[PDB]
Order: C-alpha cells, then structure tokens, then sequence
C-alpha cells in the first residue's frame, strides 16, 4: 500500500530536471517524507514516498509512466 521511488526515477522526471541533488533543491522547501535505507547492495541508499507529495507533483509521476506504461 505505501510507495516509495529512487531519486533516479525521481530526477529522470522532466518536471524535476537537475542532477540528483538538484532534485533535492526543490524538495528543500516542502517537507518530502525520506528515509535512509542502509544502503541497497550499494552504500546510501534514499528514498521518497510519492503519495506524500502535492497531488501535481503526482501528475509528474503518472505522466513519466504514460510515456511507456
């Protein structure tokens, strides 16, 4: 039932452009719901829960999906 996306699903969105961080340029102002994960086979792993964020933030989403699914 929760939702949670990699910043890299995030900062491929076109209406959030920047590079990973520059994603979190935007997100600096609202309080976006993070959480850091211990790293998945990686080290540092960030995620954010897209069901948290502004319903138009939500079309950005949906919409980077209606391009292929």
């Amino acid at each position: 039932k929760s939702i949670w996306c990699s910043p890299q699903e995030i900062m491929a969105a076109d209406g959030m452009p920047g590079s990973v961080a520059g994603v979190h340029y935007r997100a600096n102002v609202q309080g976006w719901t993070k959480r850091k994960k211990e790293g998945v086979k990686g080290g540092k792993a960030v995620e954010y829960d897209v069901m948290s964020m502004p319903t138009k933030e939500r079309e950005q989403v949906i919409a980077h999906l209606g391009l292929s699914t």
